[PDB]
């Protein structure tokens, strides 16, 4: 599949939609930032994290 756009991580879409669920529960302070939410997914290696979308 190569539709234009060049290939990089595409996980950003994934740290994405971790920073996001920050503020829709009700998150405080404005530290929350995807690069923030990618920094501590790092310490996962996108391991366990990545079962939170399971199949």
């Amino acid at each position: 599949a190569k539709v234009q756009a060049y290939v990089s991580d595409e996980i950003v879409y994934k740290i994405n939609k971790i920073v996001e669920r920050r503020r829709a529960e009700g998150a405080k302070s404005t530290d929350v930032s995807f690069s923030s939410i990618s920094t501590m997914l790092l310490e996962l290696g996108l391991r366990v994290y990545e079962a939170q979308m399971e199949r």
